[PDB]
């Protein structure tokens, strides 16, 4: 589901549209959300109004728009775990990369904005948090369950702005010796935290998954929500 109306403009003139939840009181700042491999599905829903009830606004956009505009999947039927996979592997992560950077600007540009821009991602997004979290796009970014991370390494020194990430401990995606080099390679930076959550898997935050704890998924959010905290006025 997206906001009927929105459209943002990408570097390259790509357009597409996003869920927006404008703030309970102006100004507040905005926290751009990377989504799964579902789209913008019923967990963007939840996770837009939990940051809303937080006091943020929020801009959730549309990164398969380039594919395929409106993607909305849900993860408890097999088909549309099927289509979800198959458009994640065709996915441009520079391309994704460069519309998170528009929707960014089109966050810091809106009218309740206190100036003040954060981004949560989840899963595929939790990888793209960190690709945006070297460029410097935000003031604060998030990852949940990002893929691939042990790749992206040298990236590391690039990190100027503080970043949070939290992995499940019994992540299928990030077996031990990918913990270990994502572990030692991250901790050469103060400006990020990566969080593990021991006895938990990828997913562990999505509620109604097979893979949700619930005791996890309550410890990331906190702390999720005291490291967004200081962007509030």
């Amino acid at each position: 589901m997206l906001t009927e109306g929105i459209t943002i403009q990408s570097y390259d003139g790509h357009t597409f549209g996003a869920l927006v939840g404008s703030p309970v009181k102006a100004p507040a700042p905005v926290i751009v959300i990377a989504h799964e491999i579902l789209g913008v599905n019923a967990f963007m829903r939840e996770t837009v109004s939990w940051l809303v009830d937080q006091g943020y606004a929020a801009v959730c956009p549309d990164l398969y728009a380039r594919q395929a505009p409106g993607t909305a999947l849900d993860p408890q039927d097999e088909a549309q775990r099927e289509q979800a996979y198959k458009l994640w592997q065709a996915f441009d992560m520079e391309a994704g990369v460069g519309d998170l950077e528009a929707a960014i600007r089109y966050a810091r540009h809106l009218p309740y904005s206190n100036g003040k821009v954060g981004l949560v991602g989840y899963s595929l997004g939790g990888a793209l948090a960190f690709l945006v979290a070297a460029k410097g796009y935000v003031d604060r970014a998030v990852g949940y369950c990002g893929v691939g991370l042990e790749k992206q390494l040298n990236k590391v020194p690039e990190v100027k702005h503080p970043a949070l990430f939290h992995m499940g401990g019994q992540d299928h995606f990030v077996p031990a010796p990918s913990r270990q080099l994502i572990t030692e390679g991250f901790g050469a930076n103060p400006l990020l935290q990566v969080h593990w959550y021991e006895g938990a898997g990828h997913s562990f935050a999505r509620t109604g998954s097979s893979g949700y704890v619930a005791s996890a998924a309550a410890l990331a959010n906190e702390r999720t929500l005291d490291f967004l905290a200081p962007l509030q006025s």
